């Protein structure tokens, strides 16, 4: 009997990463998915985005262990899309109880004082907005199994502390705490508890870049000396089954009554 | 001479409320005033909205205390607009030093799990986005002017932590957490200091109705401003109700004075209290 | 099959009754062999009662009775020599040791810190803050000769994340303990160390289910049951309980500790229902 | 004008030099007469020199020439009874009590938590915790019998609200200062008693200025000097300054005690050039 035995989970951010991660281990532990990711290069967005096939990559992963999954190329920030994805999930598997809140765009890179009105609003759109529109359409179908559930929005150690030219994703992270501590307090007596994982740095193409390394100082290398300076456990970043395993604790029966809180996955970064 | 004299401050929602308020302590402590406000009943909003006459008032008051001040009816969101006006303000007074990010939108009341993508997306527009807007659009001046400066964002003990019915405002108040920490880190080497105010409740229009009462005593029909004093008196530690305007003022004053000149990334409370509960 | 935490060793304070007992057995549970200590005595000025000999020995008894090995013995965390012999000799035994759990502590008396004697106040810090120091402190060296990391975590409460009347004494020694955590994660770090804080909100033990609480919970009513206590605890809370069970604890903590946890550190974890939102 | 502190009196911890001394004349400019103590001794196992009663007789000198009263005199803050007798006697002269500032202190020689002894921790937390907890608790009493409300404001540090190696047992015993502010904030709130914390990063007195320092902040460097310190210390501030003036402490302050901060209480207030942000 997985930890997650019976239970659906809408992932979004699904193809790659973090999200196919999550998928893969939530199924593994016994869970249905319903998966969202965009699998589109957005305008303006630099380095290479998740496509169709990387989707359908984790749909073969999840089939292989046994379970089903419904994916779907859907953009968090389009109500209407996302609301007929896990209304088409529901129908098809008949239930809800886990949302994992994954998708995100990262930062380009401007000081807020150069910044233009498009590059802030779009990434407030994607990851506090389409973070909102994620439960938004999902708490309904947790509600009406009436078993309770868990939410589980990714924020980022930039949830909880500011950092140089990236601003337009610190302060979209920083509201997903806003917004979880309003639903967890919504949510609380109905049994759906609601958290914040915050990662550090995440072995995911997101972190595994040119232009990050750059950011940063340049080889993967010479990046991870760099990275290993913010970290206080000798490590450059963590892995996605680290967010999976933490995610995990929190979905399951052990962390029955945990709610309303930013738990950090950050080898200590968040202590300097 | 007082303790801002010489100076220039920006301050958005400045037709009535804390705005006004703000003007006008900064007006009687020697700076000269660039006002804005949207004075326009937006759509979807209940309670009566700020007038032209109303910033026309704030006007009066602060050309009454001597002082100059330029006033134009801009909305937070409308990004050109705020670069002109603050841009027009700067070549009227000469300078610029302080910028105060205070307009914003009160959550009608709605779960989340209930709320309309549209009702959303505008709370985080004009109080989040709007307020980024705001900094943006006056920083180069400061910059340009070499003598450091101070801004100032008002958050809400909503900031810090969650409450039912009104999770959009929450969220775009605690959005403001981190744009400021982000524009503190980024100015600071420049000698822009950058904090947060985060009143609990303020005696302005904005909480002194009746959908607030009704908010605040959801277990009475017509619930009065006493029966809505009687519930917050219970949030606050201190014996008080609420805060005035003048209180988040002054606490303003302080943070753009020399006597805060190297306090800057800090969220400081105005909330009697209420946060310890 | 090895369990989460397979022949590894854990200190344990306060080990005689409610949590501490309680994280014994799941550790043993997970494979764990156990270093126990408790005071096991009356202590002075100390209103509620305290654990027995008895409640030690039956600590002892399940965790035998699941197949590990256990060294108990009977010592007060404010007593260093004391201490450092018991980890000592306790290292001697089972060869190593691998995690620590910091949880000894007094539940206050309920003055206000304005009338508050001076013993009182000190007493508190002295078992509470003091007596965790002195936890880490004899049982580090021996983490670090081990060559194999390790985990510490301190017991804190939601109480020390924020005050509460009353009890202010146990308030700023839970908040001393964020200080500790904090400092000794950035010491400890680079040596595969991890340090973190958990925070309980209630927990049904005896520190909590005791007349005195349900008085001081309802001064509302003139001699209030454990269910009036209940009833108002359940409204201090998000998810509506009034306490969480010391497995609930016990199972955060075996988190934190397994390898599913390696990379956390640093961390206050409250384990509190959603207490800490309202 | 009257001075923000007009006809008030308060009651200052460690008034013999550095922060409280300025505190002493900050709040006398601003009319307020002054009950200050300093130990005035070198206290065991402390190495720089701490002030001396020719220190606190200077303070008097300067709170004098400002025209205001002041009753200076040689009390540790851990000895409660001369700390009880030092306010009674201040109050019968003085009249009255509106304000408490808690700003004595050791620092911290710098040692590893894991090879730390029990008294260099205990001395730490007994002085900078307990006593702190004592300046409030004789002074309490005083504040409410003139039914007019007051402030009490605890010096603590960015080491209460983050951690720091070497310097552990400060650290926790500053963290524990958060936790005594925040109930004594909701215990005394009801009768109009503000309650607060100023947490500067570096401040440029005997404390922080000295060759010990200077190490700790370059361990990088054969005999550091002052502008090598001022090199790092600026790196670890946002704001391009290397520390702030015992002024900036005591005009937040003069703030937090003033008419215009009426309504803020339990509110921890960093005064640190942005330190806190990276
Ligand atoms: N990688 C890191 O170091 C790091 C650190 C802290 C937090 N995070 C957060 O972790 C989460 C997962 O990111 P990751 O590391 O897996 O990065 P990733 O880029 O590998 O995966 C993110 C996925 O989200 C998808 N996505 C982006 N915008 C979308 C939209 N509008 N609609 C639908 N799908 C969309 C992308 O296509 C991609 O497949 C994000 O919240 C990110 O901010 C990442
Ligand atoms: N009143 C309270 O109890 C309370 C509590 C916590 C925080 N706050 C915050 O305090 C600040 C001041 O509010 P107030 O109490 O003075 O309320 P108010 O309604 O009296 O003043 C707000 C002003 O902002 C203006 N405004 C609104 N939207 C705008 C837009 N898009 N563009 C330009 N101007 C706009 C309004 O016309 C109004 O004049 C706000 O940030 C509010 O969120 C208020
Ligand atoms: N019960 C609650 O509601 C609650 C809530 C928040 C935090 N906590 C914390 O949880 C932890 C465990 O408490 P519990 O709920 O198991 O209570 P408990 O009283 O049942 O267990 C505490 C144990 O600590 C022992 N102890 C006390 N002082 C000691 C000393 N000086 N030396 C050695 N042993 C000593 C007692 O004998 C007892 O066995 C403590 O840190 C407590 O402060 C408890
Ligand atoms: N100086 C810094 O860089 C810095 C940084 C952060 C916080 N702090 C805090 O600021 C406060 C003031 O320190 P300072 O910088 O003025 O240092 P300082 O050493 O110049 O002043 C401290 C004064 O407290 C007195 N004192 C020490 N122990 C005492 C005791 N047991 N009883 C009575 N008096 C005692 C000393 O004799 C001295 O006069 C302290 O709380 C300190 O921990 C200082």
């Amino acid at each position: 009997a997985g930890k997650v035995e019976g239970k659906v989970a809408f992932i979004t951010g699904a193809a790659r990463g973090q999200g196919r991660s999550h998928a893969i281990t939530l199924a593994r532990e016994g869970a249905d998915i319903i998966a969202i990711d965009v699998c589109k290069q957005l305008d303006g967005v630099k380095l290479p985005m998740s496509t169709p096939d990387d989707l359908a990559e984790t749909v073969r992963q999840v089939e292989a262990l046994g379970r089903r999954i419904i994916a779907s190329q859907v953009d968090v920030r389009d109500f209407d899309a996302m609301q007929a994805a896990v209304d088409d999930g529901v129908t098809q598997l008949g239930r809800l109880d886990i949302v994992l809140a994954n998708a995100a765009l990262a930062s380009e890179g401007t000081r807020l004082n150069r910044m233009d009105p498009k590059t802030w609003r779009d990434m407030i759109d994607v990851n506090l907005n389409g973070a909102w529109i994620t439960a938004r359409v999902a708490i309904p179908h947790i509600m009406a199994g009436k078993r309770g559930g868990s939410i589980v929005f990714t924020s980022s150690i930039g949830g909880l502390r500011g950092a140089e030219n990236i601003g337009n994703y610190i302060a979209s992270k920083h509201g997903l705490h806003g917004l979880m501590r309003t639903m967890a307090l919504e949510l609380g007596p109905r049994n759906i508890r609601v958290n914040i994982v915050c990662p550090s740095s995440v072995a995911t193409p997101m972190l595994l870049n040119e232009p990050t390394y750059r950011m940063f100082r340049p080889t993967v290398e010479d990046f991870q000396v760099a990275s290993r300076q913010m970290h206080v456990l000798p490590i450059p970043y963590v892995e996605p089954a680290d967010i999976s395993n933490a995610i995990l604790f929190l979905v399951s029966d052990d962390a029955r009554y945990i709610t309303g809180v930013s738990l950090p996955v950050d080898g200590g970064a968040l202590l300097k």
